[PDB]
This record gives C-alpha cells, structure tokens and sequence, in this order.
C-alpha cells in the first residue's frame, strides 16, 4: 500500500492552503522517493509544482505507483479538521478508489479518520524547461508577502526591476504610481532578515498581480521565497516546505 505519516501534520495543511485557491483537482504521484504534484490553475496561466520527499516524513511507503486523485477543495475541509500537532496519515490501497488521512494525537487520545474519494485525471506534465535564470533573488517570504497585497491596490501588474544591488517592485493605478524597494543584506543573517541577489546582468519584467497575491499563499511553509528571473522564460517563486521539499509556483510576464 501507501502509507506517508508526517510528524508534524501543520506542514501539509499549509501546502493545502498555498494551493486550494489556484487548483480545485490535483493528482498527487507517489513513488519511492515521495509525492509530486504537477497543475495547471484554473485559468491556465501559473502552474504549480510541489516536491516531497521520502526521508522528510517520519514514516514514507510506496511500493507500487500512485496517481492519487484528490479533490483539493474537499481535502482542505479534512486538512481543516486536523489540530497542530496532529499526525496525519494519507493511506491507500493498489488502486484504492479512496485515500485515507487518519489524525492521532500525541498528548491526547483521539483519533480522527476522514476517508475521500479519488478522482480520474488526465496527467500533463509540461516539465519545467529548465534553465539557469539571470537573476536570483532570496528575500523573506513575509516581506515579499507584504508587498504583493500593498500593491494590488493600485495596478494589475507590478514591475520587478533587479540590478546589482537591489530589487525595486512598483505598481500604477488610475489612482497612484507607488513604489517599494529592497536593498541587498550586509552581513548575511537571518533568513527572516535576508535579501540577496546573484545578479548577471540586469531583469526589469512585468507580472499579472493576483497570481503573485495567491503564490503568497505559501508564505507561513518557508519565512523565505526566492524569484528566479530571466528574459522572456517564466518567474519562479519558490517556497521551501522545509526540509522535505518545497513548492514552485511558475508565471509568466506580459508587455
């Protein structure tokens, strides 16, 4: 069968949340090294990514292959009902028709069981035609976060513009043209407290504002994000789920 138990059950209600607005049906690919998720949001136009890996749970077992078919919506309502410090458990069968998440608590002595119905899906997995981009921002994923929501208020595209020393985010609206700006981190510190650029030559790109607002959906998962840049190629904003994987969230520019 498939049985992956997480110590700390928290984590993948996170992911839920950094997905469930984005994608309403995702297949989950299990195989011995961890589940993978591969979609394409409603609209078509980011596209989710997410890694986990068999020696980040406290407990990984795949011995045949899994296309898990999960609704996402509904696996939130059960994700939901887990506490934060609540062992979850994905369980199945060969070709179970259902995955069985099964909470357990550490200082208390009940035990939830919530079993979900799997669906059928067709699997499109564009890869992630991968390149080296040339930029690479780290910063914190709060910050970044707090960024995101501000400007919306103002446009519906933000304009990225790295050079060598910093990173400028701006937004114009019919109401005001604002703009907001980091600076790169003397004395590499906390992760919480760090910009850092690699920096090639300079990227000035435009993004759509709604798709950045629900990437930053992700940001309790890591107190850091990382925007890879290049001309032309789509934007990675990359949350880490914290030694077990990490979620890429892929958009591309307009203009």
């Amino acid at each position: 069968m498939f049985e992956a138990r997480l110590v700390q059950g928290s984590l993948l209600k996170k992911v839920l949340e950094a997905i469930k607005d984005l994608l309403n049906e995702a297949s989950w690919d299990c195989a011995d090294s961890g589940i993978q998720l591969q979609a394409m949001d409603n609209s078509h136009v980011s596209l989710v990514s997410l890694n986990l890996r068999a020696k980040g749970f406290d407990k990984y077992r795949c011995d045949r292959n899994l296309i898990m078919g999960m609704n996402l919506t509904s696996m939130s309502k059960i994700l939901k009902c887990a506490a934060n410090d609540d062992i979850i458990t994905m369980k199945a069968q060969d070709n179970a028709d259902t995955v069985t998440f099964m909470f357990e608590s550490p200082n208390q002595e009940k035990v939830s069981d919530y079993e979900m119905k799997l669906m059928n899906l067709d699997q499109e997995h564009l890869g992630i035609p991968e390149t080296d981009y040339a930029c690479v921002i780290k910063l914190p994923s709060g910050e970044f976060a707090r960024i995101c929501r501000d400007l919306s208020q103002f446009g519906e595209s933000i304009v990225i513009a790295c050079t060598k020393e910093g990173v400028k985010f701006s937004a114009a609206g019919d109401i005001g043209t604002a703009n907001i700006k980091l600076a790169q981190t003397s004395s590499v510190d906390k992760e919480e407290e760090a910009v850092v650029i690699e920096m090639q030559e300079p990227v000035t790109l435009t993004f759509a504002c709604r798709y950045l607002n629900m990437f930053t959906k992700a940001t309790p998962l890591s107190p850091q994000v990382s925007l890879s840049m290049s001309p032309d190629v789509p934007l990675v904003v990359e949350y880490a789920i914290g030694e077990i994987g990490h979620i890429r969230y892929f958009l591309a520019p307009k203009i």
